[PDB]
């Protein structure tokens, strides 16, 4: 079970933690990946989750893309969680540094509603370029299931909690 989380709402929890370390500790049913449409896990949360699976997440993802083609921005797919979780829900939030519509962030969070409980990062935050305060607001206003948010950066975590 999840420990050390600060309760924000009835169903949204938050902790200053490395999502990879959190995944290895809890081994949740679902870990959310901050994915791109091609499932190319190069950097940010995706690169870090993929490196923890010894690249097994990338090999599985390339086979998925070869069969199904790319995901949509705002969409998702369920793949193996490997050594991190039972499953990994690869969710594509809009990448602001690629001109993608920030309005698609609500659609991306709607994917979380298909899972009772999830360990997740803030969608479109970090190298995706969106404001993390805005991502947290869309998360609490869109997700109805139990979401345990891992925020890597302490300074950002403090800013998110203090401004909520
Ligand atoms: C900034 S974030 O959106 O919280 N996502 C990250 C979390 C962890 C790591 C890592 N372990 O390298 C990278 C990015």
């Amino acid at each position: 079970s999840f420990s050390g989380y600060l309760k924000l709402t009835d169903n949204v929890y938050i902790k200053n933690a490395d999502i990879v370390e959190e995944a290895k500790k809890v081994k949740p049913t679902v870990v959310v990946n901050a994915a791109n449409v091609y499932l190319k896990h190069g950097g940010g949360v995706a690169g870090a989750l993929n490196k923890a699976t010894n690249n097994a997440m990338q090999v599985e993802s390339d086979d998925y893309i070869a069969t199904n083609g790319p995901l949509k921005v705002g969409g998702s797919c369920v793949l193996s969680g490997h050594n991190l979780a039972k499953h990994c829900l690869h969710v594509v939030g809009p990448n602001v540094n690629k001109g993608e519509d920030i309005q698609l962030l609500k659609s991306a969070y709607e994917n979380f509603n298909q899972h009772e409980v999830l360990l997740a990062p803030l969608l479109s935050a970090g190298i995706f370029g969106a404001d993390p305060i805005h991502s947290l607001r869309v998360c609490v206003d869109t997700v109805r299931t139990n979401v345990y948010l891992a925020v890597f950066d302490k300074n950002l975590y403090d800013k998110l909690v203090s401004s909520f």
